[PDB]
DNA sequence: CGGTTACGGT
């Protein structure tokens, strides 16, 4: 395995990356994260700063990806991963939604076939240094 | 195998 920047991922592959969590949304069916590493991907949604009433404060344009967490991923993260946390996501699956946008999915995997995981990354870990340096450019 | 659209703020 190896890590990718978000600018480097493509649909229908397995990948791993470090990212900052911008937004979380829990539902009765799953847990959703919106994450960024401040690199651009042509298949990300172009987030608009002109929206009336959004709590989104950036990044704007094609800089964030939605991650849908199911089952044990959902139950583990839903009361744990917070807006602002840094995460490392390993061996997650990518797909394209019905409108053509890249999305990341963590399906239940009782059978431990894929060694898929998400964990919180301490803010001071040097692995996060490029994320922080790129974030400055947009800040 | 789910769930839909960049909000909502549960």
């Amino acid at each position: 395995d190896s890590f990718s920047l978000l600018s480097q991922i493509t649909p229908h592959q397995r990948c791993s990356f470090y990212a900052q969590v911008i937004k979380t949304w829990y539902s009765d069916k799953n847990f959703t994260l919106y994450v960024t590493d401040y690199t651009e991907n042509e298949l990300f949604f172009p987030m608009s700063p002109y929206t009336s009433s959004s709590r989104w404060r950036g990044p704007f344009g094609r800089f964030s990806i939605r991650c849908i967490l199911w089952d044990e991923h959902d139950f583990y993260c839903r009361n744990y991963i917070k807006e602002g946390d840094y995460v490392v996501m390993k061996n997650v699956r990518t797909k394209i939604d019905h409108l053509g946008y890249l999305e990341c999915i963590l399906h239940g995997d009782s059978a431990k076939r894929y060694n898929m995981s998400i964990e919180k990354v301490d803010s001071e870990e040097p692995e996060l240094n490029e994320i922080k340096s790129r974030k400055r450019l947009y800040v």
